[PDB]
């Protein structure tokens, strides 16, 4: 009532809309689509990575062929979404009659952006869900009906478009507003919404609008995009989550560092990601190529491999990572099926600013991008290809080659303009560029290839020099490359393209059965 008489009170409410259910530190399940477990660890559901908790862990079961409606992780995603939606709805109603101002107009756009992102993610995975815009009582909420995915996505287009119009451009966001949604953040989600609709023409336009605004650019340094000290002082990270150790610190280090650095090794990259990176001359990787060096897995490979993952013998935080079937379990250096250590032989390097001390691995500074300009450039190109628009070398140079040409990466430029061939090149570049950032599952789902890439066994790092490998891997690598057997998936086509409505909600509301 009187609360809304004050712009500072509106600002306070808006801070809660951004925060959602995120809390300080370690989380054992998602607290938001953008939390470390909600976003980054979705890579565990993809062909890029594995969850150390293993094949029986219900998070991993989301895409392994074993998802059921009583799953605790899908219920978290559902409830945190609808909790934020409900607070956005109250905010949008409550602010309507407050004094007009530029700040009021901006904050309405921020609330609409935030609400629409929740429906974007709900629509990506649950697909057909209640579209709630009004403040409901508990009873009313228990009797809502589903809206189709197509109708939700159309609504998201309208909402992201309206939000973008009234959000400041990226260049107008000062340092003190780091983390706040800009025009380009809303346009990037608009573009992703259009790709889900397969409205490729509209998606190309949304991403191209970001490019033509001219506020963003590819950063010279790839690693620094993901570090707290540098991640907000570049022109590439459009939308991100900043963690400040005195406020809501991130527990990602506790969870994803290895034992030598105080962590629990929860995040484990897989062999199929390791194998995806090109050689330095841009040709595809093969274990049969003489450039493959089992003593230095990142040597003569795309620099993004060593920037993103590490492995036995690599240096991380100034000391050597030791991980092998031959090493000591007491030292948490053994690769096995039980220790508090990597299940694959790989670890994630991305997001860890190695030269800067971390005072508390359970509540650290951190910076996790949600929308990067590299995704915008690759998204634009993907949309043009899918919309049957002619690709020129100029277009390649402004998109895929700007991403590959980043100074710290400097990979050979693409010249392919044949659309069928370019589709696979762009999808692959996107896989490499965005690896371990929580987008791969979203991509393999929307592309309709999840049932192909998640129909397979999961392998780990190669160990040709291991004496214990032959008798301790659950299965000897049938390709002859001595990769560790990690586990398997049997994603169901079509069932696992859609998450079921959580069981508790089906039980309450007959319209959701």
């Amino acid at each position: 009532e009187t609360f809304w008489n004050s712009e500072s009170n509106a600002e306070l409410a808006l801070t809660s809309l951004y925060r959602g259910s995120l809390t300080d530190g370690v989380e054992y399940n998602p607290s938001d689509w953008w939390s470390y477990h909600g976003m980054i660890m979705m890579e565990h559901l993809s062909d890029n990575a594995f969850d150390r908790r293993g094949e029986n862990n219900p998070f991993f079961k989301i895409s392994s062929g074993n998802l059921t409606a009583d799953n605790a992780f899908i219920k978290r995603y559902w409830e945190t979404s609808y909790k934020r939606i409900g607070y956005c709805n109250r905010f949008l109603v409550g602010i309507q009659n407050s004094s007009e101002s530029e700040k009021k107009t901006r904050m309405i756009a921020e609330a609409r952006f935030l609400r629409a992102t929740q429906y974007f993610y709900l629509a990506s995975y649950f697909k057909n869900v209640p579209l709630v815009e009004n403040v409901l009582t508990g009873e009313e909420a228990n009797n809502v009906t589903k809206t189709s995915q197509a109708d939700i996505l159309k609504w998201c287009v309208t909402e992201f478009t309206a939000a973008a119009a009234d959000l400041p451009r990226f260049s107008a966001i000062p340092a003190g507003e780091a983390g706040r949604a800009c025009k380009q953040a809303a346009l990037a989600f608009l573009g992703r919404t259009c790709m889900l609709q397969k409205d490729w023409k509209s998606g190309a336009k949304a991403f191209h609008d970001i490019m033509e605004l001219g506020d963003n650019a590819i950063n010279a340094n790839y690693q620094e995009l993901f570090y707290p000290s540098t991640g907000t002082s570049n022109k590439e990270n459009i939308f991100y989550i900043q963690y400040l150790e005195n406020y809501l610190g991130t527990g990602l280090p506790q969870h994803a560092l290895s034992a030598k650095d105080g962590g629990w090794s929860l995040v484990n990259p897989a062999a199929d990601l390791y194998e995806s990176y090109e050689f330095k001359d841009g040709t595809p990787f093969s274990y049969d190529d003489p450039r493959y060096d089992p003593s230095n897995l990142g040597k003569d490979r795309d620099p993004r491999l060593d920037y993103t993952i590490y492995y036995n013998g690599a240096i991380f935080m100034g000391t050597e990572y030791k991980m092998s079937p031959d090493y000591s379990a007491a030292k948490k250096e053994k690769l096995d099926y039980t220790s508090e250590a990597s299940r694959t032989g790989f670890m994630m390097r991305k997001y860890f600013e190695e030269s800067t001390p971390i005072n508390d691995v359970q509540s650290a500074n951190g910076l996790t991008p949600v929308i990067r300009y590299a995704e915008v450039l690759l998204g634009y190109l993907e949309c043009l290809v899918e919309d049957n628009q002619t690709i020129t070398q100029g277009i390649l140079d402004e998109t895929i080659n700007a991403v590959r040409g980043r100074a710290s990466v400097n990979m050979p430029p693409v010249t392919e303009v044949t659309p069928a061939k370019l589709r696979e090149i762009v999808r692959h570049e996107r896989r490499i560029e965005l690896a371990m950032e929580g987008i791969r599952y979203w991509d393999i789902m929307r592309w309709g290839i999840a049932h192909e890439v998640l129909s397979q066994k999961i392998w780990g790092a190669p160990y040709p020099g291991s004496t214990q490998y032959a008798t301790t891997t659950k299965e000897v690598d049938p390709t002859g490359n001595y990769r560790w057997y990690v586990g398997k998936r049997a994603f169901r086509n079509p069932t696992d393209y859609t998450w079921p409505i959580p069981q508790s909600e089906q039980n309450i509301n007959p319209n959701l059965r």
